[PDB]
């Protein structure tokens, strides 16, 4: 119930919401069935509509009109944006040559340059070239401003979970809004666009902007529109509501354009209906800019032009139906297009089986257009798992693709031409940056980032502490001219043991073997000083990682490879090695195979033994520095020790046998040698962070040999590749991947084939940041460079993509 009876008489557009049944006159009524009986009449107002003209020139003010150009209006703060160009003589802000701003040039009662965040649906990056000739206000603010060439969007590239993540810095898993639509188990309820259940705060987790704002004493607009609300109206109302006295004036605003995404579902995302659109949010931003210029803001506010994602070509033709696949396909529910989730139709269903719908879904097709998995198997750079919202089994579906259950679904709702929701690496949807205003550098292009990052940076632009969130403070630092923030490395929490010759052979009772017993003054010095760490720094050159848990751990060096030696898990966090361009790939000789060797540094209560392996039939093992590149046939021997060893499956190691062997000395020929750092990863509750050992679910049969969940490796070379690895001078380029530790290939449909036709397009689709790796290990890298912190951390959020230009 609402008595609508009351007024919105001195209310239009309101900022605080009044509790039910009282009526409402905020931007939100309409959308409630709340507002007040004269809300029309007194707060949409039309007539005459949005522009002055000359004859309405110091026109006696009729408060019946949509904007005013009556003498009195700037006082008011309800003039039509063009009033002063039309009847004053000035300039359209576009037409102004843009100036460096310097400081901010606010009114007298500004604390603070107010923040205006200009959201756009579906504005796909390469409208900015593509639409350049149609949109110069954006163009300006463009070429004035900072921007980046594109922003990634989180997955799924869909829109509410994108502006929530711009909200709030978070991954959908962690804030809620996993999907347009999505279903929660625990409330037995569905979010959809329509409808009032998206109206519960149950479904919106952590702290937004709007919220952070508040609680710190900064007013806030409000950042959901009423769909009804025109444009013209939502830009009035901002700049009416920065008319207000200081001590009611909001310093963040934000405006929602549901537009290019409305025209690029019907018309693709380049269709020549595409044109009107762009030309259309192009004068919305003209009438805001010349909005802020009339009342001498245009050199104060900052203002953030930020799309959502982008949009692809997609047609009904190109739709995979699971009915095509499965013959069970009315035990199971659906949620459709641009990617798929599939759970059970009933929960009371005990013979629900989500293996065997993963096999019936599994490589079934040569062409097939979707790839199925495990929530806990998608790419760890999705972050699209730690949430009970998102169903078990999970479809990937290729970009320009649909999937849906049945036929019917399809034709009882071609539609549309255009879609979005896909995988956020794919080029098509990428979306936009812009910052313009005093604190944003001036006609700066800043690389590519992901749209996780700006909570921190609108907190910092708002004079704000963030909440906790995923984005890394510090890493967009390079966007700003002032109000940085600066960030400090987290402490090492665990220092290392350094461990000396402690151990006589025969203490060891592992059960391996090794052919190793073959007899110099000159060698043996040599081969002390490699183990005291005489070419550390060769192999480790940009310091250890710090270890930020509680731990016990040791440093251990030899020749090729430095390591960090878990005596918890019983196997390196981390092993550290270079291989410089001239560096040779030799094999394993034919005696050592199967040689495993104990390590004199480290005790047998806190190594691994070969026993477990030859008893586990599941279970084999890898080397983390792979002897392969071993740099004399004396070094290899080093390769083969116990505290070097990792349990692998033998599917597994087909993928790190090919990596190590091929892959690492293609990227050193290719960058001028490389650094690695490898490691395992255990992530057995999926929530992207280093599990405890009381969280492992799988040890190699009748150990305590923990089993990883992930192998990671980093590679890092020099920006300039005509400077070795080892010799870089300047600015680092760093590649990473997190791959799956599986038993199967199921995921490389043509894993029957040679490596070379299947394992590096793998690891492109497990492709991670450096970051990634740092929450999934507790290890902080990059610890002692000749860069400054601020491009560290921006190197540690990069992510190799591997899509075309
Ligand atoms: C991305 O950034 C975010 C933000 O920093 C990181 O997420 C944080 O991760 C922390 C560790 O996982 C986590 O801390 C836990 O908080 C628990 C209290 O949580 C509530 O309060 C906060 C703060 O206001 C709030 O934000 C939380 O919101 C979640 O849940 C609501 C619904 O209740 C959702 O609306 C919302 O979207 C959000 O959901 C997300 O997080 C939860 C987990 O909290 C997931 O389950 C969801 O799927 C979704 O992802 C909560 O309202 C606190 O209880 C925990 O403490 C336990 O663990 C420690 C171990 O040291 C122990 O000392 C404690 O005693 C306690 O153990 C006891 O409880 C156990 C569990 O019930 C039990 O098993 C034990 O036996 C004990 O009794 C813990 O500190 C923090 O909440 C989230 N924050 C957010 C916003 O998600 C995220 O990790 C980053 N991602 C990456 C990849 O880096
Ligand atoms: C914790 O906060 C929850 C809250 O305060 N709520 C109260 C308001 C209520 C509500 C009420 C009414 C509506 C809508 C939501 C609503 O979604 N639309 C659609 C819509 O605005 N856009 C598509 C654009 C949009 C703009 C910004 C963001 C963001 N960040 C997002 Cl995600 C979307 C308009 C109608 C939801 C719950
Ligand atoms: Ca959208
Ligand atoms: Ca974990
Ligand atoms: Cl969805
Ligand atoms: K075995
Ligand atoms: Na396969
Ligand atoms: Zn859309």
């Amino acid at each position: 119930w609402t008595a609508t009876s009351g007024s919105c008489k001195g209310r239009c557009f309101e900022l605080q919401e009044v509790g039910p049944p009282d009526c409402r006159c905020d931007n939100l009524c309409k959308s409630y069935s709340s507002c007040c009986h004269d809300f029309d009449e007194l707060c949409l107002k039309t007539a005459r509509g949005w522009e002055c003209t000359k004859d309405r020139c110091g026109e006696v003010r009729n408060e019946e009109n949509a904007c005013h150009c009556s003498e009195d209006c700037l006082s008011r703060g309800d003039c039509c944006t063009n009033y002063q160009v039309v009847c004053k003589g000035e300039s359209h802000w576009v037409d102004d040559d843009c100036e460096e701003i310097k400081v901010p040039e606010c009114p007298a009662g500004f604390v603070r340059p107010p923040l205006i965040i200009f959201s756009v649906d579906g504005f796909r990056a390469s409208y900015m070239k593509k639409g350049s000739k149609v949109m110069p206000n954006i163009e300006k603010l463009r070429s004035c401003g900072t921007h980046a060439p594109y922003m990634r969007p989180v997955y799924p590239t869909k829109t509410f979970p994108n502006l929530y993540t711009l909200a709030t810095g978070l991954y959908p898993e962690s804030h809620g809004i996993v999907g347009n639509s999505m279903y929660d188990p625990v409330f037995d309820a569905s979010f959809h666009l329509r409808g009032r259940e998206k109206f519960n705060h149950r479904w919106w987790g952590g702290q937004p902007l709007w919220i952070t704002a508040t609680k710190q004493g900064v007013r806030a607009g409000t950042f959901f529109w009423s769909v009804s609300i025109p444009h013209e109206r939502r830009i009035l109302t901002i700049l009416q509501w920065l008319s207000l006295p200081d001590n009611e004036r909001p310093s963040v605003y934000a405006f929602y354009s549901e537009q290019p995404d409305f025209s690029g579902h019907k018309y693709g995302p380049f269709g020549p209906e595409m044109t009107n659109p762009l030309r259309e949010i192009d004068k919305t931003v003209g009438q805001l800019m010349d909005g802020l210029k009339q009342l001498r803001l245009h050199r104060c506010v900052n203002v953030i032009f930020v799309g959502d994602h982008g949009m692809e070509d997609v047609t009904c033709d190109r739709t995979e139906f699971l009915s095509n696949y499965l013959t069970n396909v009315d035990d199971i529910t659906l949620v459709p297009g641009t990617l798929g989730r599939i759970r059970a139709k009933s929960i009371n269903n005990s013979k629900y089986d989500p293996k065997t719908i993963i096999a019936a879904l599994t490589c079934k097709k040569p062409d097939q257009h979707f790839k199925p998995y495990m929530k806990q198997h998608l790419p760890k750079r999705l972050h699209y798992a730690n949430n009970r919202r998102i169903e078990d089994i999970h479809l990937l579906v290729d970009r320009r693709w649909h999937v849906a259950r049945k036929p019917l679904d399809v034709y009882k709702k071609c539609f549309f031409q255009g879609d979005h929701g896909f995988d956020n690496k794919v080029n098509s949807m990428q979306t936009v940056f812009v910052g313009y205003g005093p604190t944003f550098k001036y006609r700066t292009k800043v690389p590519p980032f992901e749209n996780i990052e700006l909570y921190n940076v609108m907190c910092d632009l708002l004079g704000l502490k963030p909440a906790p969130n995923n984005g890394t403070h510090g890493s967009l630092n390079h966007l700003l001219r002032t109000n940085t923030f600066r960030p400090t490395m987290p402490d090492e929490v665990s220092r290392p043991n350094y461990p000396g010759i402690m151990y006589l052979q025969s203490e060891f009772d592992l059960g391996c073997t090794c052919d190793d017993k073959v007899e110099n003054k000159l060698e043996e010095l040599n081969k002390r000083l490699h183990t005291k760490g005489s070419t550390k720094e060769r192999h480790l050159l940009y310091g250890r990682p710090a270890v930020l848990y509680r731990t016990s751990y040791d440093i251990l060096y030899h020749t090729d490879f430095e390591s960090g030696y878990s005596e918890i898990f019983l196997m390196p966090l981390w092993t550290s090695y270079t291989i410089s361009k001239q560096a040779e790939v030799s094999s394993i000789p034919e005696h050592l195979t199967n040689c495993v060797r104990p390590d004199v540094r480290v005790s047998p209560g806190f190594s691994q033994n070969c026993l477990a392996y030859k008893n586990d039939k599941q279970m084999s093992y890898g080397f983390l520095f792979p002897p392969y590149l071993s740099s004399s046939p004396e070094a290899k021997y080093d390769a083969f020790l116990v505290t070097n060893m990792v349990p692998m499956y033998p599917a597994f190691k087909r993928v790190w046998a090919y990596f190590q062997r091929v892959l690492v000395k293609k990227y050193a020929s290719e960058r001028n040698g490389v650094n690695v750092i490898s490691g395992p990863i255990f992530d057995y509750n999926y929530d992207g962070l280093r599990d405890t050992e009381d969280e492992i679910k799988q040890y190699v049969e009748g150990s305590s040999i923990p089993v990883p969940t992930h192998y990671y490796s980093i590679i890092t070379s020099c920006l300039d590749f005509t400077q070795p690895a080892d010799k870089c001078d300047g600015p680092l380029s760093v590649s990473s991947f997190i791959l799956p530790h599986r038993p199967d290939n199921d995921e490389s449909c043509n894993s029957s084939e040679d490596e070379s036709k299947w394992v590096e397009e793998l690891m492109k689709m497990h492709t991670a940041r450096v970051r990634d790796i740092e929450h999934l290990t507790g290890l902080d890298f990059y610890r002692k460079t000749s860069r400054s912190y601020s491009e560290i951390l921006t190197l540690k959020t990069y992510l190799h993509t591997y899509e075309s230009e």
